[PDB]
């Protein structure tokens, strides 16, 4: 996250690290054992971190619990990013409590103007590299389709959405992919892609998620 500030240690109970070795990813815990996150994202040997603040240390409410199946949409497109979402199964159900717990899933989409909360232990710079070992946040609007795709010729499905400012300093980067657009209580977006970080006339992309409901309610069902 460029340009957002210090979340607070478990202020974001929601949120989870994806590690494979170390962290490579966001994304949000919808129930006590799937979380969603970016196709993108995808590979094999996950543990999913939940309850973490600083990713390096070991701070009393984490925890860690492994991958039992990833499912990838199924017109997840890599070359254009359509369809950029992801469910993680856990092998065993967290333990549901203050600081660890499930985001809602939305009942209707977000209207442009929405200010949500962004979130992830991403890069903090535009230019050159630095990697915050504690969650960062960023308070974000939702950005007009008109916007969007006035900023993105040829690029935006009606599975994306830009949320940011345009006039740059403010934006998800490297690392933050996969993780949570939280708008009024409800996850609406997943972190997708940009152009760098935090640049003028180029916002954050993220997943529409509640295009997704269906599907991710008919994949819990049966999986
Ligand atoms: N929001 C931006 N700029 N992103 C998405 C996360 C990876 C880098 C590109
Ligand atoms: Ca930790």
């Amino acid at each position: 996250i460029v340009g957002g500030y210090t979340c607070g240690a478990n202020t974001v109970p929601y949120q989870v690290s994806l590690n494979s070795g170390y962290h490579f990813c966001g994304g949000s815990l919808i129930n006590s054992q799937w979380v969603v996150s970016a196709a993108h994202c995808y590979k094999s040997g996950i543990q999913v971190r939940l309850g973490e603040d600083n990713i390096n240390v070991v701070e009393g409410n984490e925890q860690f619990i492994s991958a039992s199946k990833s499912i990838v949409h199924p017109s997840y497109n890599s070359n254009t990013l359509n369809n950029d979402i992801m469910l993680i199964k856990l092998k065993s159900a967290a333990s549901l409590n203050s600081r660890v717990a499930s985001i809602s899933l939305p009942t209707s989409c977000a209207s442009a103007g929405t200010q949500c909360l962004i979130s992830g232990w991403g890069n903090t710079k535009s230019s050159g590299t630095s990697y915050p070992d504690v969650l960062k946040c960023l308070k974000a609007p939702i950005l007009s389709d008109s916007s969007c795709k006035s900023a993105y010729p040829g690029q935006i499905t009606s599975n994306m959405f830009c949320a940011g400012y345009l006039e740059g300093g403010k934006d998800s980067c490297q690392g933050d992919s996969g993780g949570p657009v939280v708008c009024s209580g409800k996850l609406q977006g997943i972190v997708s892609w940009g152009s760098g970080c935090a640049q003028k006339n180029k916002p954050g992309v993220y997943t529409k998620v509640c295009n997704y409901v269906s599907w991710i309610k008919q994949t819990i069902a049966s999986n």
